[PDB]
């Protein structure tokens, strides 16, 4: 109808190549804060055919045994046989660690008082926030999360033993507009595709998606006799983690956030503790427009805020609220100039992050699940 | 002024770490397709210190030879001395390269009509173009992109020869609306950050970056006394490269597109041939809006496509125009489907996706740039 469009979003699963390196990453990180609540950490991992390898910068009073955290992080994912592709017993870990550059680390907190910390690196980043679900975020990409970690408590559960750690979702949503509000109205297309043994048959597979995956997942009163469902569509998915396709970490950082919608300045979130403005801020951002969708002043609103390296206080913040506030643009940005102070060097108290929750973050989207401190809304006085 | 808003977007230079890796899997890609034009190619590269790795999956009538390919390609950035941090001529090049997984090949390409190829895997992808350039590309991505352009320029002509490959640029512009498109005012605010020897002091490089950077390259109309300079914000960045932050490729997806603006489906283009339609699904969805653009249907635009592994159609096909265009969003998707194929296997042919142009599509962004095939509008019949 007009008025009416299609928007889709993906996700994928704790055994996805990328968001192994993602949640290895955080649980670099979070080894290191339990020891060092300063700990300096820029952890990337890749991950291949029996192989992970971190790359990277961290300066640290710690002393940490990756080999451990490596192994245990992909143990807990599931990845613990060959007839699986990939086994956290056997796999190679290569460390590729050096510290962080003392040419940076002087720019930026070296003789700093912490409140005046400067920004880790420059950059953009965005918040949003859209009230068409109670967690303020697009159904998109909460159906598409929950439709993977519904695979990951199957195969947990033994329910369906077939299942093996790697897949993706895709959510295609019908939408109307609502006052410059979008408001979902069916679901239109469906894809499933995960990793399985090499005994299971495709039409068991394919049943077992819709009855026990999908409908399990998205309420009934959004699909009907037209809704399209690819369930295992490439025919065949033995192969699969590290092994069918190298993952590196910040490859999700669609999935990490919003599903596409909203706006991304790029950065990507694991492996980097909050000196790092590519995750602080961009937390801190959600904080500020899920704190106005809840505060009643808007129903849907974008936040930019951007850094320079070495300097604490934000190079700009801006808002736009889609027509959806009697407020102007400029009110509500005085509004949060008012509230909040996105200095790196605050954030961290805000949302106290130095804490090591980090390698919970890193499945399953950034946002809108478990009460995260930027996930509860700050009060607004104005 | 009411009405108006700030708009950050960043840039960043061809011996930036992420950037390295993204141009050398695109010499890789390039290689496979001077000699297979149906190469399939999923090349990833990881940079730290001494180290270019290569992790991924290539199935290829070609011999290619990776040292070479890869040395050349850091010579060309300019890494050729330890000096600088990295040279092409002593670092350590690592290949850990399997063949594409037989799963994939078989649900992809295999024993398919090329134009009727499945789509290389699931995935949103999105086009922009804005009227607010003649190369229907946002301003704030433009200077940006031209700053470190020109950094490089003065680097390899010996004018600043206390340059070295590695840069970051950011740039702030105020806006105006003007009817859902978007008008630049003035410059609010520049970052420039670069590489440099340990013999130029700090007050010779801002002064140099002032005059002969950014006044060669930003209109003076758009500069003010007001406007933010940040230039070498650290302080001291003598340490740059791979050895003062690893680089991963993929990890620059903001900066290859529309530097924030529009919207970004999370896929990374570089090391990919045709049949991987994050790259090449990107490619037509901008060639669909700029043709929208530069046909008079709209001055801003933003294409959403999407597609599940195996399967050749897309999914979804949806289209918005900000408000822009006298004819609905229901009529220019129907101008769309009636002159885009969007079947990756047509795509190939329309933009001639076979052909090794890709190194040069991996620094300064994909977009607004050098008339490539996606940059020239398609005629539109309706
Ligand atoms: C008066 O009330 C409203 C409420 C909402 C809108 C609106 C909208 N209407 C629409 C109507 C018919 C057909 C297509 N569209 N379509 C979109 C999109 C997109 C949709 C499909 C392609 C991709 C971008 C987006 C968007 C999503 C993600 C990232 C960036 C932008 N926002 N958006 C909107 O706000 C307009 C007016
Ligand atoms: C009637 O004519 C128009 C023309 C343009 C707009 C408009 C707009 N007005 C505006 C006015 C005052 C204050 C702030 N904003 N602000 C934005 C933004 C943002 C701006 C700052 C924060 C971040 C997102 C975006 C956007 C950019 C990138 C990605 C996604 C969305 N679009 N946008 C618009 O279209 C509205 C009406
Ligand atoms: C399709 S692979 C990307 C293309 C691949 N690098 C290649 O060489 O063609 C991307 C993701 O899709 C999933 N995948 C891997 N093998 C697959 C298969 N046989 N069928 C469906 N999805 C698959 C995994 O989640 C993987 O990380
Ligand atoms: C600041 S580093 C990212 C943080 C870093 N990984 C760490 O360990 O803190 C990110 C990018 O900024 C640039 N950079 C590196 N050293 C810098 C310095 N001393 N001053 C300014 N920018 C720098 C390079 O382009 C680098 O790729
Ligand atoms: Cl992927
Ligand atoms: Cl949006
Ligand atoms: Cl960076
Ligand atoms: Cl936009």
């Amino acid at each position: 109808e007009e008025g009416t469009f299609l928007f889709t979003s993906e996700s994928v699963g704790e055994g996805h190549p990328d968001k192994i390196c993602d949640q290895i990453s955080d649980a670099v990180l979070d080894a290191h804060l339990q020891q060092d609540p300063d700990a300096k950490v820029a952890c990337e991992t890749v991950a291949k055919t029996g192989m992970i390898l971190l790359a990277g910068e961290i300066t640290s009073r710690a002393a940490v045994d990756y080999q451990k955290v490596v192994r245990e992080a992909v143990k807990h994912i599931g990845y613990d046989d060959s007839s699986k592709g990939f086994d956290y017993k056997t796999c190679n870990v290569l460390v590729a660690l050096e510290q962080q550059s003392p040419d940076i680390a002087q720019g930026v907190h070296l003789d700093r008082n912490e409140e005046d910390i400067g920004a880790g690196d420059q950059g953009l980043m965005f918040g949003y926030a859209t009230d068409e679900t109670e967690e303020c975020m697009p159904l998109t990409i909460v159906l598409a999360h929950k439709l993977n970690a519904k695979l990951a408590e199957l195969r947990r559960n033994g329910t369906l033993p077939w299942l093996r750690p790697d897949s993706k979702t895709q959510v295609t949503v019908q939408y109307m507009q609502d006052r410059g509000a979008v408001l979902p109205i069916r679901v239109h297309t469906i894809v499933i595709s995960v990793q399985h043994d090499e005994e299971v048959c495709l039409d068991e597979m394919r049943d077992a998606l819709k009855e026990k995956v999908i409908k399990a997942v998205v309420p009934a009163k959004y699909l009907d006799e037209d809704t399209i469902y690819h369930l295992q569509p490439s025919g065949r998915f033995v192969i699969g983690g590290p092994q069918g396709d190298a993952g590196l970490t910040g490859r999700k950082i669609i999935v990490d956030t919003y599903g596409g919608w909203g706006a991304h300045g790029g950065g990507a979130f694991s492996g980097k503790d909050y000196t790092k403005v590519d995750r602080s801020a961009a937390y801190a951002a959600r904080w500020v427009a899920k704190s106005l969708v809840k505060g009643g002043l808007c129903r849907r609103v974008l936040v930019q805020v951007s850094y320079a390296i070495g300097v604490s206080h934000p190079l700009s913040i801006s808002i736009f609220h889609y027509g959806t506030s009697q407020k102007s643009e400029r009110e509500l940005l005085e509004i949060v100039k008012k509230n909040f102070d996105l200095r790196p060097g605050v954030i961290v108290r805000d949302l106290d992050l130095k804490k090591p929750i980090y390698q919970r973050t890193a499945a399953y989207g950034h946002f809108g699940r478990d009460s995260f401190p930027w996930e509860v809304p700050k009060k607004l006085k104005y």
